[PDB]
């Protein structure tokens, strides 16, 4: 075009938006990818704060390993002992000498936060609490949780007891991958418990009949209020809620699943120590993440900076395959000292790149090998040569980097 000056440099390159560092006021936070493992945002991740509740995360871990191993069943019926009954704290309210299954137990421990429930799980897998508690310890060592001691399986303050959000958030990222099926328990809205019979019922059985309970005891009053039902379905309300059964209702103290989309998970706990912690998990579209956020004043902050850093995650962030195991890329071998001019040279490696990154790097990422400069022939195969590297753009900035390896070889003149 003859009839405009300087289009080429009035022309506006798209400029790359970098995602802003997050502020909160947690005293700790971590947010990490499922997938690839990857950190997106996080402060303080490695401080040593207490654990509340949240130390019931791997009491339930510890729960789903021995159903899976096939030492326990979701239908085993656990004894309830006095002291598991008598603990206090929150409770889902099992009675001593009763006999309640695995299912229920861990219902009320992920879901109610049920200390009796917990401590019953424990008194049964290891003997005594402490013995249990020496195992969740040899787990957490196992997992990689170096800055994680637990004191006892519940998180009832005393004794040396403490983790770190990032330890919080490699436990729940083992237990999403080794235990979905125990894991789908987090996002329980509810326990609706019979306290008379010891067992449960399911929350759209509740809903089918809308039983009326006393306000102030618990105790069904009416075992229907639908104007119309079949004349079966009315006696399976009379079943599942008898006449004169003592009920208690609790509902998952986990706002998220209430009201983030996609939220799945996960725990709750809150002591003088600790603050208000919560672990919480959201999916959207295939891309999973774990918060943990530690230590907030507030459960109303608790929640909404929780759903901040879930939300800043899965509206800028994007998993990506930036490296395909063993793929070649080859260069020519002529430049590189004491070589032979007429070779070339291919390099790869057998691991991936898959990495969590803005998805506002994508289209501007760039594969590049850089190799050792002090690299002269002769080079042999399986010689290690430099590193594949992911830039940002025509910038020397490194998105990701891995050892390359040499796939020919080149002779020296
Ligand atoms: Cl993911």
């Amino acid at each position: 075009d003859p009839y405009f000056n300087g289009a080429n440099g009035l022309a506006q390159k798209d400029i790359i938006i970098r995602p802003a560092n997050i502020e909160l006021d947690a005293p700790a936070w971590v947010t990490m990818d499922y997938r690839t493992g990857d950190i997106v945002s996080e402060k303080n991740m490695d401080v040593r704060r207490a654990p509340a509740s949240l130390t019931k995360i791997m009491t339930s871990y510890i729960v789903a390993s021995e159903i899976k191993a096939g030492n326990l069943s979701w239908d085993t019926m656990i004894p309830i002992s006095e002291n598991a009954a008598s603990t206090g704290g929150s409770k889902m309210y099992v009675k001593a000498g009763a006999k309640v299954s695995v299912r229920n137990l861990v219902t009320g421990m992920d879901v109610v936060s049920g200390n009796d429930a917990t401590i019953a799980l424990a008194e049964y897998i290891g003997g005594t609490t402490q013995a249990f508690t020496d195992l969740m310890n040899q787990t957490a060592k196992a997992i990689g949780m170096n800055n994680t001691h637990f004191a006892n399986p519940d998180g009832l303050p005393g004794g040396e007891q403490y983790t770190t959000a990032h330890d919080m958030a490699l436990l729940a990222r083992s237990y999403i991958y080794n235990f979905p099926e125990a894991y789908k328990v987090y996002d329980d809205k509810g326990l609706v418990w019979n306290a008379t019979k010891q067992d449960s019922v399911s929350i759209a059985d509740r809903k089918q009949c809308l039983p009326k309970f006393d306000r102030a005891t618990g105790n069904v009053i009416e075992s229907y209020t639908v104007k119309d039902l079949d004349d079966q379905a009315k006696d399976k309300c009379n079943k599942l809620f008898p006449k004169g059964d003592n009920f208690v209702l609790q509902n998952n103290r986990n706002r998220l699943l209430f009201t983030f989309d996609g939220a799945d998970g996960m725990k709750t706990g809150h002591t003088d120590a600790a603050g208000y912690c919560l672990v919480s998990s959201a999916k959207q579209d295939g891309e999973r993440f774990i918060s943990v956020v530690l230590g907030t004043t507030s459960s109303a902050k608790r929640d909404s900076e929780s759903a901040k850093l879930l939300r800043y995650a899965l509206s800028k962030y994007e998993n990506v395959l930036l490296y395909k195991a063993n793929s070649p890329v080859t260069i020519s071998a002529d430049n590189i000292p004491n070589a032979k001019a007429g070779q070339k040279l291919t390099v790869a490696s057998n691991q991936n790149i898959y990495k969590t990154v803005p998805k506002t790097y994508v289209p501007y990422l760039k594969q590049g090998i850089e190799f050792n400069p002090n690299l002269n022939a002769p080079i042999k195969t399986g010689q290690t040569v430099g590193n594949l590297v992911i830039t940002l753009g025509d910038t020397k900035e490194e998105i990701a980097s891995i050892p390359v390896v040499a796939m020919n070889n080149v002779s020296q003149k």
